[PDB]
């Protein structure tokens, strides 16, 4: 499912992730649209190391979700990654909660780093309502 940004600004919000480990609504947005601009099927395979990226927040195979055919694969939030592809977003939002539990925090994710630390990210929840 490709969500509206407004839409998925509230699913989050309903799913408890406005401030969940300090993080805002607005930092979790500025990821999604950058990860795979808000759809929940995007996949990215990762050729060098042989992992693959799942969902609408890009959560690798080899540390978060198993896929069965990713080497040293962890599964540290214990979810098949097939998971990470449903139009319920649900336990993805479970799976990037135990991420950022980790003392990086959203750093995890290069794309926020490069995209959005440091700038204004508050244009990605205006007029939303949430």
């Amino acid at each position: 499912k490709v969500f509206e940004r407004c839409e998925l600004a509230r699913t989050l919000k309903r799913l408890g992730m406005d401030g969940y480990r300090g993080i805002s609504l607005a930092n979790w947005m500025c990821l999604a649209k950058w990860e795979s601009g808000y759809n929940t099927r995007a996949t990215n395979y990762n050729a060098g190391d042989r992992s693959t990226d799942y969902g609408i927040f890009q959560i690798n195979s080899r540390w978060w979700c198993n896929d069965g055919k990713t080497p040293g694969a962890v599964n540290a939030c214990h979810l098949s990654c097939s998971a990470l592809l449903q139009d319920n977003i649900a336990d993805a939002v479970a799976c990037a909660k135990r991420v950022v539990r980790d003392p990086q925090g959203i750093r995890a994710w290069v794309a926020w780093r490069n995209r959005c630390q440091n700038r204004d990210v508050r244009q990605y929840v205006q007029g939303c309502g949430v």
